[PDB]
């Protein structure tokens, strides 16, 4: 149990000292280690803490020329191998240097617990990772569900760095590990998730066939005593109750998902026109953040507007019924419009309500419109309004019907929080921009909602890969401002945030900063030294240039610096090569 | 009992010094020192210092590979342990260096009140903590309760940092020190307080249950002569008065009152607020909480809170609700089957919804859509519909805390008044309640206090402790919350109103509530936030040991005392969760 012991040559300090590494013992980068010292009163302390640098050198070679003769043994000289170690914590708080000549040891048991504080996180501890050895590294739940922290917040080079294979992981730890229960001692967990990879994300109900021997190779090269799953406790599984929704696919009534090579479990998903008016869907139809107009008043009068108009509808239908819309001259045709038995017009396609949307803006009273829909608002504003309705219009209209019957519209909604489900997938790749913007925004807006209504309840995790995309540092747009709700309201209402991007310089510093756990994979190595980086300390940007594909540092408010950690091949499908029969 | 000697191989000026630790002695990183030297003519000077680095070296050693041998003892060298003292004090303020040689000692008694600048708290000095696991650290309470200092800061990472139960703590020290006693020498101690947690504040009348075995065993491993709170001089009891409020639960539609609390169902009081008084106190701002990024609403809210004010001062009746008589309902979807009228045809507003319906009809549907003149003073009807969404948004949430259902004895004792005769802590619960609900209680009860004291001027002090400041009072938003925040900031040493303010990051607050603080203190600190221009006050050397410190440990800062003093506080002697009662 000696690994070194602590040097005299460099200071010996309490926050930071240099260690002798001993003959036959290897010291790496990230190793958690301890020291106890004697106090001159007798009484015993230990330093806690992890070494952020190691090095080699000669001591008695007096010329780099004469490195050839050194090594051969023909000059005298000595190899030093030493390391430096951060303190984290003293088990007595009392802030003087460890002697030189103390013994340095490995933590290996209650020391490796003491080192990364999981006496604070108690029942709350469940598997973030693996260690260097294969111990489990403890992540403090209460950090994760809001009790005492935020949400997670992953960031690294997209196809480098492996942001969404870990939150997947994340998932599968607090899923199967019990600490949903523990820390209940409502205690249940839910999660949302958006398929934009491809078809990566929708084979995750399936089991992972090239997961053991990819497992095994890895074992039997570290020499890890079983399989890294059994090492965390975390049984090796896919997700066991899973929803996979996908767009319904391109005049025809019926409807089958635009999934192509996963087409069995697969349901499509679809708004209605009514629901789109009675559930103020209006404002995640302009997802153009980046730079605009204020379109704030007329979004929210016509959204108003839309509501009343939806409340009012007495039919059973799935469009919207107005009874003001005549044409003495728009391009409209009355053919092909579904007339109520009473003179309505019932509009069952988003380019329909658009129509109706433009006549009493721009149509209504010789061109000046209704007064009670335009408020006094300039042509200018509404016919950008407009247009950008229209823009769009193609994009979203497969996905917003009013066609349908009450009996399909039912069985199609999507449901995040549908009764007997813990993970739904959103297969929204083949959509547009737009209509990825407007689904994700619909979604979230519904969850946090239903939250709002009823309460914590159920857990709810969502899952949210490129996070500059959705809450970018600048722009300003109703997507993100459900994410800054869901980032400082959610705490306290159970809905909880996986979020990634390549660096959190690009997202809304109101979204990251909100993020309790902070997970790094490989960095650029311009954006290490940003500010948004400056819980890695400078020893850890070097290493982090060039980290591996699987390897993460993570960094938690319990334990004060980033702990290096590995994680296991997904017991879970990530393509659809990985499904036996 | 001399702890080292000043050192000669580092320079040794008055501000700055080492010393050598001598054989036998340790010396701690937080220590408080003091050192005397002597003049040519013989006059001693007195060096008051605490230590801000300590070393410890091998003198001898040639080569680093020799460490293993030379532990061995086949190899000479000496350990040098050594310590640098930050000059805090010069008793003679005569700004020579101490003379290399001169004894070092921890600081004695009446060497540690110099230090601590006791003698400047002639007698408002009051405990603040323990500091190196010794004697109590003296707090100026005239730099907190406004004679010549503002209010209190604390500052650290949230599920670490001990920050709540160290305000806690500072409560319990200043009610039963008797410092409000001495510092009178119109003197008496307040304390509001939200409950924002998980009925965790619920409990601070009953005796802390485990709190008699971890203090113990704080004894047995320090040798401590007596409690942490005995040596304080603070009895080891709860907070003796206390009230504790909570919102109404099954609010709409039932008459029957009963608080929303679950833990506690004992001693807690239901309050509510009724819609006369809405009015009459011109409550209306407090509902627009969302200063994020707002529209220029300022017009309209101060436009109703008016209208709304000279319609309560109208009212004849000793009623809680309001009587309207100019609200028709021709083409308006309000339905008034379910609606009380009065004696001479006007309409009692009785509900929340009822309000925003009467204020949606006079902005909106008043003259086929133009609105009652006077009611919408030339307002866009964009901004009309902005601050009539925003009501009807919030409406479900504030619904149940606003009635005027109530009988007017029923609303008497309902409503929540923190400065209730006989009673010394107030606990409103608010983690049962939403965010704007949250927002708009925190911000009337704080306004009320505020206001009451202007007009009746300062008779008591009273304590608001608010935690997530950055939530209530960011750095750049603007609020009306806000802006109650920054009145007791810069108006409350004069009008009694004192801060106990804590939050994760002072760089999330707003600069002039930060900067008003005479007492800062700091637990755990984030990595990052140390090197930023908040956290100027604490010296270079304190940044790598701040990012490490225990929960329970904490650096005060005041302004009696040039650099942050480490400290510890006992265990609460008061409950903190509903497993520690004690029965």
């Amino acid at each position: 149990d000696a690994i070194g012991m602590v040097l005299g040559t460099e200071d010996v300090t309490p926050t930071v000292f240099w260690f002798a590494v001993s003959h036959g013992a290897s010291v790496g980068l990230d190793d958690l280690v301890v020291v106890e010292t004697r106090k001159p009163d007798g009484t015993p302390v230990r330093f806690y803490g992890l070494v952020d640098n190691v090095r080699k050198r000669h001591e008695g070679v007096t010329f780099e020329s004469d490195v050839e003769d050194v090594v051969a043994g023909l000059l005298p000289a000595s190899v030093s191998y030493a390391a430096r170690v951060l303190v984290t914590r003293v088990d007595p708080e009392n802030f003087i240097p460890p002697q030189p000549g103390d013994h340095v040891r490995h933590a290996a048991g209650r020391e490796l617990a003491m080192a990364l504080s999981a006496d604070k996180m108690e029942e709350a501890a469940f598997p973030g990772g693996l260690l260097a050895d294969g111990q489990p590294l403890p992540l403090n739940f209460r950090f994760i569900n809001g009790e005492s922290g935020g949400h997670i917040n992953i960031s690294g080079i997209s196809g480098v760095a492996t942001k969404t294979s870990y939150a997947l992981f994340l998932l599968h730890s607090i899923f199967r590990s019990g600490v949903m229960d523990r820390t209940a001692q409502t205690a249940g967990g839910r999660a949302l998730i958006f398929n934009v990879k491809g078809e990566d994300l929708l084979f995750l109900d399936k089991p992972n066939a090239r997961m053991v021997e990819k497992e095994d190779k890895v074992v039997r090269a570290k020499g890890l005593s079983a399989d890294r799953y059994a090492l965390l406790g975390l049984p090796a599984e896919p997700f066991r109750d899973v929803q996979l929704l996908a767009p319904p696919r391109a005049a025809g009534t019926a409807i089958v998902p635009q999934t192509d090579q996963r087409s069995e479990g697969v349901t499509p998903f679809v708004f209605t026109i009514r629901e789109f008016c009675a559930r103020r869907m209006l404002p995640y139809v302009f997802s153009d953040a980046s730079a605009s107009l204020n379109l704030g008043f007329v979004i929210g009068n016509i959204e108003e507007k839309l509501f009343r108009l939806a409340a009012a509808q007495t039919g059973k239908g799935t469009g919207l019924i107005v009874h003001d819309w005549q044409f003495e001259d728009s391009e409209t045709p009355p053919e092909n419009l579904d007339f109520s038995e009473l003179g309505g017009v019932n509009l069952q396609t988003f380019e329909q309500l658009i129509s109706y949307l433009e006549y009493k803006l721009l149509e209504e009273r010789e061109g000046e419109g209704d007064p009670k829909w335009v408020l006094k608002q300039s042509p200018g504003t509404l016919r950008a309004f407009t247009r950008r309705l229209r823009g769009v219009q193609k994009y979203l209209s497969p996905l917003i019907r009013g066609d349908l019957t009450p009996e399909q519209a039912e069985g199609y909604r999507p449901d995040p929080l549908r009764r007997g489900i813990q993970l739904t997938v959103v297969d929204i790749h083949a959509l547009s921009a737009h209509a990825q913007m407007f689904v994700v925004g619909v979604l979230l807006r519904e969850v946090f909602e239903y939250k709002e209504r009823v309460g914590r309840q159920d857990t709810v995790f969502v899952v949210l890969d490129e996070l500059n995309k959705y809450a970018p540092r600048e722009g300003d747009s109703p997507i993100k401002d459900v994410l800054l709700d869901i980032a400082e309201r959610g705490r306290s209402l159970g809905i909880i945030l996986i979020g990634a991007q390549q660096t959190a310089s690009e997202v809304e510093r109101r979204i990251v900063s909100n993020a309790a756990i902070r997970v790094v994979g490989r960095l650029d190595l311009a954006e290490a030294e940003r500010p948004e980086y400056r819980f890695l300390p400078q020893s850890f940007r070097g290493r982090a240039g060039i980290l591996q594909p699987g390897t993460m540092l993570v960094s938690q408010p319990d334990v004060p610096n980033p702990v290096l950690v590995n994680y296991p091949f997904p017991a879970w499908a990530t393509r659809r090569d990985e499904v036996d029969d």
